[PDB]
């Protein structure tokens, strides 16, 4: 029934038809991205067209096409030739990840390299990592893979205890050539393992902890119609998944007595960047787009009932394409359950003799991803009195080099000769922002602090400011915890009972952004990660910070594109982006295996309601 | 057994004994507080002197006094009389609340303030509060309360829906004479109700949430032994209870092996202040410091079963002294319980085949307060991983007054007429450090950016910087959350595996400090809260940042006088004093009863192990 349905076997499969009769899909296809597009906007006439995006790479060299297929119709809407070198390589496919270390093997640069160090080539692990734009003019236009060596004991040890420093190789995955193999020399291979399930490693397990028992005996309090409507405790929204942002949540609103209020069009992971500040120039290239290079979707963990998600758990099983056009489920790729989160409201007054407790709880709507050796949580989260909340849960394995004799300005040490290089992991949240309606406009909250003086005699005022963003020029902004920044996204044309206009408050962590040199080529590709908030004006095809071909593209695309065009935000139709990361200087506690951390932000309501809206809720 | 346990109804008694046979507890006097001492520094003998600290009040108007006796021998340890006007006056007594509203009810001037605005006396409920230090000389070495006044419409009206602006009392509750009545002019006593348990507000109740069961089948995974001490997933520490701090933390350690890890010798939060930024004469004086002015154990809740603490709960009941040193008990005033935290680890590696997850639990002690209008949950979490977290909770009603015509640069409208005038919630942790042993030290730590040019030729290096602070006049520092700035409490004689020195990471929220003009009365009597860090050497006497007295107390005590003395504390006995806090400019949905709102810190291991510290966490 609704467009916003996650993608079903049968529309792929009539994908794959419809691009193969159509001439597009021969043996040398692959496709590398594959996805539903939203209703365009006027999507008040029921224009039932489901439409897919797909991205065509070519295994004998010829150029790539984007193409849009219509699954209602069966017919190709259009189908472009890209030219690569211009506007980016397509996204890394699975498939390339492994030839890049049967290529190496029959390599004699990587083959005397190996044998320098006394290493089995058979037991050599490469890691095939994106490659970026830097000095090599031999790499514009073609698709290449980097790779940095790990060497594996055995089938089960864990290979990232054993980096093999002073070495890199590229590797042009198309043409299969190895173009370059660096040696800048010998480093100790690390000895120790890192098996975190070794008993010699772990010692004897705990049996001191006792189970916890989390039930809802009646089942949950929410409800999910046709596929991936969610109805809870006033909320209602769409869950959507995308192959390269993950899970994207549509339609966000509240009711509010009698009315659907509308607050969130579309919420999104948009873009996340792993950039790594090791001057070695065996790593000083190294920086990974999960979302955008290797589509974060796609590896998306099956989650285990008790395990990862604990409690009365309602799945959903995404579906997304393979390199040749076939459906493939994703078992239990998505958690939707409901928490308890303690005390709501409390009070106990003296006068009265009423003494007041509820308890606050909210929904939850999680997947997780693993790319390589980094596996990151995605959290959504909604709450009882209208708060929004996202959160980021980052673990797996740190990536890891050689700990230099002498150490380092730039790596930290985690076991004897083993080190690992500092790193950031940075993410875009795009909301497509819809408060009351698709009015909106946003101000820059600033605390003010006064002068004692005149109207402020003992000296205890403050106040605070607000400032309008009116075009996209002056709309991108740094945040100030000093100052107590925040950004309301307010509907200037939809007042509460007070005549003030209704709005919502985001609170960021207010974390480092994006640390390299501004010259630096990764601040020119990810230029979204070095300022905290933009608003652009609402289009179409504006979808990613970082434009549509991050892979190899020279940068600049994407965001700072985009604002150029200056368009008006002042009670329009606007996006807000906003940036916020983890900046990891890897302890010793983060070895062999990482306990998690997290980043996030949340909005609350600003004066949305006339009320607390959770005046409602029963009392246990 | 422990020297550390809480205090029993006995002990009370005995102190009541002692102190009526030496005739200091005459029927004029009041105990204003009365609490257990820690064993001093050297307790390695086992020195059995349960030592108590008692504060006496003078209902005549004679001198108070301080007294330390010893229950355990039944002797004065020592009397002083205290000059109120030199070192501050005692805390405020809870019979002195409302003798203010009584005393007022007789006096000429207040009843022609409220019979000009046509108000009930028999109807009108004063809010007794805490009076500063400002311009009135005839205040120096006397008794204030102020009061401001609220209708009560009926028995079980929330009066703070009828605030009474452009008036304003000052009492003096030793001689019981009403020394000021300003009356600025008549304001409209805003009309509507907020009786936030009236259907006619709340509307029906919800009938869609479904219960959400949490149960421990085989009982909890801590043990309380003697009366206080926890253990709990390799974690140890006795919990504390004192009427002015509330819930203390004692003796944190982490069992490492075979070996017992001290981590911190005392966690307490030793003061908080909550400053009003509205400049109207009738509120520009308003400050409540909570915890040393009104004493915030003493306002402890009972907790209630399945409402306020949900889940498996055990329940501590301290015990306190009431004015005349009877032995009053808080029955469930102190809950405590584990709970699920999301997943701790997880990884599932490509090349091993092994895929990994541990689940995250964690440890919880609270208790909460009310005092007046608002209701503070104080909330202490230990992890698994060795992580320490302090959250704070605020909710209740806030504090009104009128809103004037015209609108307000200070205050926010609520409701027609109604207005909350702007403050902050600033809190002041005191962790007396002990990272593997006394001799510590702090580093602060800033990410450091680093130029394109040689050595960093692609622009992508970034380190950080440790600065040790040595003495005292150099150990008081500000956030800043652009160059991520966290502290580091080390052992630099207690090395780890990789010879690095012992330590854990303090990380701020990095909310805005105390926002007054820095010549104001309040920057004075609360400059702790002028900045977010301060580190002293430790000694007996230095409790509390803003000293002993606090109530009426000109300023200047508590840590400026602390650090003036400007003593080594590089590898050394240390207490650091943390500066956190909300800055609260009111919502609509904040009315008529405040959602939860959120402010805290934690503490990480920073190379304290030598390896991740959950290796041994079973599988579930
Ligand atoms: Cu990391
Ligand atoms: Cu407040
Ligand atoms: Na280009
Ligand atoms: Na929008
Ligand atoms: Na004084
Ligand atoms: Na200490």
């Amino acid at each position: 029934a609704s467009p916003f349905r996650l993608a079903s076997a049968g529309e792929i499969s009539e994908v794959q038809g419809i691009l193969r009769t159509a001439g597009l899909l021969g043996p040398e296809k692959r496709i590398a991205y594959l996805g539903v597009l939203d209703p365009a906007r006027g999507a008040g006439s029921e224009a039932e067209d489901r439409r897919f995006r797909v991205f065509i790479h070519d295994v004998s060299g010829a150029r790539p096409q984007e193409v849009t297929v219509s699954v209602t119709n069966g017919t190709v809407i259009s189908a472009v030739e890209l030219d690569t070198a211009a506007t980016g390589e397509l996204p890394v496919l699975e498939e390339e990840f492994e030839v890049v270390e049967q290529l190496l093997a029959t390599d004699e640069r990587w083959l005397k390299a190996l044998a320098a160090r006394n290493l089995d080539v058979s037991k050599v692990r490469v890691a095939p990592l994106s490659a970026g734009v830097f000095e090599y003019a031999e790499e514009r236009g073609r698709r290449i893979l980097r790779g940095l060596a790990f060497v594996q004991d055995f089938p089960e040890d864990s290979a990232w205890a054993h980096p093999v420093d002073g070495l890199v190789a590229y590797v042009d995955v198309v043409s299969k050539e190895v173009t370059r193999v660096i040696d800048t020399g010998v480093f100790p291979v690390p000895a120790e393992h890192g098996n975190y399930t070794d008993p010699e490693l772990t010692g004897p397990l705990r049996t001191t902890q006792k189970p916890i028992s989390i039930t809802q005996p009646e089942g949950p309090s929410f409800t999910v119609t046709g596929g991936n409507h969610i109805e809870w405790e006033k909320w209602s929204l769409d869950v959507g998944f995308d192959v390269r942002e993950g899970v994207v949540l549509h339609n966000i609103a509240f009711r509010d007595g009698d009315r659907l209020r509308p607050i969130i069009n579309r919420a999104s992971i948009a873009e996340m960047v792993v950039p790594y500040g090791d001057p070695s120039p065996i790593r000083s290239w190294q920086n990974y787009f999960d979302t955008g290079e290797y589509l974060v979707g796609q590896y998306a963990n099956s989650l285990e009932l008790g395990c990862d998600c604990l409690g009365d758990i309602t799945y959903l099983s995404p579906v997304i394409s393979d390199a040749f056009g076939n459906p493939r489920e994703i078992r239990n790729g998505i958690c939707m359950h409901e928490e308890d989160w303690g005390i709501l409201a409390k009070h106990s007054d003296l006068w009265s003799g009423i003494n007041y407790t509820r308890r606050n709880r909210r929904m939850v709507i999680s997947f997780f991803t693993t790319i390589g050796n980094y596996d990151y949580g995605f959290y959504w989260y909604l709450y009882l009195d209208g708060t929004i909340e996202f959160e980021a849960k980052a673990t797996g394995v740190v990536f890891t080099s050689a700990f230099p004799e002498g150490g380092s300005d730039n790596i930290s040490q985690l076991a004897p000769g083993l080190g690992a290089p500092f790193h950031q992991h940075i993410f875009s949240a795009r909301l497509d922002m819809a408060i009351d309606g698709f009015t909106n406009r946003v101000e820059e909250e600033d605390v003010v602090r006064q002068t004692m003086g005149p109207g402020n005699e003992r000296g205890n005022a403050f106040s605070r400011k607000r400032t309008v963003l009116t075009r996209e020029s002056e709309a991108v902004r740094e945040a100030d915890a000093r100052t107590g920044r925040t950004w309301i996204i307010s509907n200037p044309e939809s007042k509460n009972r007070l005549n003030e206009p209704v709005g919502y408050k985001l609170h960021a962590h207010n974390q480092p952004t994006l640390l390299a040199d501004p010259g630096s080529s990764i601040a020119r590709r990810a230029a979204f990660a070095t300022k905290d908030l933009w608003v652009t004006r609402y289009a179409d095809d504006e979808r990613y910070p970082t434009g549509d071909f991050v892979n190899q593209h020279s940068g600049g695309a994407g965001l700072p594109s985009y604002i150029a065009q200056d368009r008006d935000i002042d009670g329009q139709d606007i996006v807000v982006w906003h940036t916020f990361g983890l900046t990891h200087f890897p302890r010793v506690e983060d070895w062999p295996i990482m306990p998690v951390d997290t980043v996030g932000f949340k909005l609350r309501p600003e004066g949305f309601f006339d009320r607390s809206p959770v005046l409602d809720v029963p009392a246990n």
